[PDB]
RNA sequence: GCGGAUAACAAUUCCCCGGCUCUUCCAACUUAGGUUGAAAGAGCACAGGCUGAGACAUUCGUAAGGCCGAAAGACCGGACGCACCCUGGGAUUUCCCCAGUCCCCGGAACUGCAUAGCGGAUGCCAGUUGAUCAGAUAAGCCAGGGGGAACAAUCACCUCUCGAGAGAGUUUUACAAAA
DNA sequence: ATGGTTTTCTTCGGGGAATTGTTATCCGC
DNA sequence: GAAGAAAACCAT
């Protein structure tokens, strides 16, 4: 019911309500469609760029972002959630450092161990304690020196974010950017909360800051407790994707043509940009099997191993048993860094056109299927890549 | 302004379980060979990018000053030593950019270290061939983290008809006025 | 029946130690 | 999420 335009050199206009116009214009020529959704037409033809003054509510939150756009009457002309991969960050992270640290310790640090021992350039005792500055416990360094651990004097900028909380951060400055691209936002309200969740605790501070110097002259704070006084004063329905519309209405001096927005909000979904990790399963099981049947993973439990390995196999059974037994260890899989990611605008083999959630199944170097953000499965061999990830999208 | 408490998530170094390849030897099971296992030993460690030496061991040295001792030295201290600190320049590094780690030259203030780190000497571990460059050369560094840009087979809402086709549905992108 | 193709279903490395750091909130002097 | 094996299928 609402049609989003932007002019011909690129300036975002005011929303359109005349359908019928929109129908038109673009029949003539006069106009095209940028965006499907939300749907956005740009002007082909000059005309007169001008723009009434429109309020930016956003709801902050680490898995949830709310954000409306009202006017100064506060009629709501947007109204989005979006939803982040901030709960993935620290995982990633974690696994990147596990996956470092095996790094540096298998192929460094044991490769030096066996290169001194074979050279004779080890220690006579074969391992010295080395007491190092800062700590008052040792370490055990066998056969050659540590590599120089470097704890003592590290330094950060004054405001050093981790990675976790500069995607948050980042996320909400890159949603109210993604926002200006259609509408002309001329005023900015944020909702702070009192203290009662960590990264948001954390970002909050910077970003009022920064959306401060975006909007000079034109940010405002608003509680969590306004927020409840205009639900129950103005008898909004109680729903999260609402909180963001009280917000931009808590800017308006003089509301007269205030009510609950009507429809279903846009929903924002936000996709990795890379994704660098070249292996897909490391493979390091060796797995026993009798007939067909498993019997023992390795040869010995390793750490945090529920299941039976050889050594209880062998404890446990005969000696010819354990000399008719089948050994199957799977090759490492590796990913195809060059794939279509998660994010991308494909249209399938009957036309349909569908934003790719994740990618299912591989046979002869070729993906099997493309799964949506609706669930529906298609034959990737009958598909065609239209668009890559951007990020953000609209699902 | 400082101190304390709480939470989140960032970094360096070390140690282990398990995994892969090969050798020796023993055992079991099978058609001299083959399969599985034990023991001992050796090598190996995302796909990759950069780099040509930098890893290791022993030994010597590592300011002034204070304090203990007669005997070198112990402790404090911290610089004229070193740096994770700081200026500049780089690798990873790319469609654009960053984070993190690391390297090189230098050392005003700050910060940190002296059982460390750094340097010297001695030993040990590479590669070497094609026309000054190129090649080769590891016990060298980084590598599974984040955003953005660009890329469409982009026509939505409403009405009518049988998912498909058609359509001024009030005028301006919009307010205002007008209809 | 045999060979090729599509659909369902399964599965993915861990532990410890010597240390350090940043951000936010709150409290107190 | 993504790769790959087993099952299931459909067939000529
Ligand atoms: C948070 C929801 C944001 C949805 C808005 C999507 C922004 C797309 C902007 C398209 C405009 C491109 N162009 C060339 C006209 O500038
Ligand atoms: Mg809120
Ligand atoms: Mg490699």
């Amino acid at each position: 019911a609402v049609v989003y335009v932007i002019s011909k050199s690129g300036k975002p206009l005011m929303p359109t309500t005349r359908c019928g116009h929109v129908r038109i214009l673009l029949k003539e020529g006069k106009a095209r469609v940028v965006e499907r959704k939300p749907f956005t037409i740009q002007l082909t033809y000059e005309s007169a760029e001008e723009t009434q003054p429109l309020v930016l509510g956003i709801d902050p939150g680490r898995t949830n972002i709310g954000m409306s756009v009202v006017t100064e009457s506060g009629e709501s002309v947007f109204n989005a959630q979006i939803e982040t991969r901030n709960k993935d960050v620290p995982k990633l992270m974690k696994d990147r450092k596990q996956y470092r640290m095996a790094h540096r310790r298998l192929k460094r640090r044991c490769k030096r161990r066996r290169r001194a021992k074979a050279a004779g350039t080890a220690f006579e005792e074969g391992e010295k304690q080395r007491l190092l500055p800062g700590c008052f416990k040792p370490i055990t360094c066998k056969s050659i020196r540590n590599k120089e651990a470097r704890f003592n004097n590290r330094k950060r900028p004054v405001g050093w974010l981790t990675p976790t909380a500069n995607h948050l951060l980042v996320t909400h400055l890159n949603v109210v950017k993604k926002v200006q691209k259609i509408l002309p936002v001329a005023k900015v309200v944020l909702e702070l909360n009192r203290f009662s969740l960590s990264v948001l605790n954390q970002i909050i501070p910077y970003l009022a800051d920064q959306l401060a110097d975006m909007f000079p002259g034109n940010f405002c704070v608003t509680s969590g407790q306004d927020t409840y006084l205009f639900r129950e004063e103005h008898g909004i329905p109680k729903d999260h994707y609402l909180d963001a519309y009280c917000i931009a209405c808590s800017a308006l001096t003089d509301a007269k043509k205030v009510s609950s927005p009507k429809g279903r909000p846009y929903m924002v979904h936000q996709f990795r940009r890379h994704d660098r990790q070249a292996c897909h399963k490391a493979n390091l099981n060796r797995s026993y099997y009798m007939g067909g049947k498993l019997v023992a993973t390795n040869r010995h439990k390793a750490m945090d191993q529920k299941t039976d390995s050889l050594e209880e196999y062998r404890a446990a059974h005969s000696a010819a048993d354990v000399s008719k037994l089948t050994v199957k260890h799977p090759s490492a899989q590796y990913k195809d860094m060059s794939r279509i990611m998660p994010g991308s605008i494909l249209v399938s083999g009957e036309g349909k056109l569908f934003t790719l959630s994740r990618s299912e199944g591989r046979n002869k170097g070729q993906v099997n299927y493309f799964v949506s953000t609706e669930g529906i499965k298609y034959w990737a061999r009958k598909c065609q890549y239209l668009r890559n990830n951007g990020g953000l999208q609209i699902y």
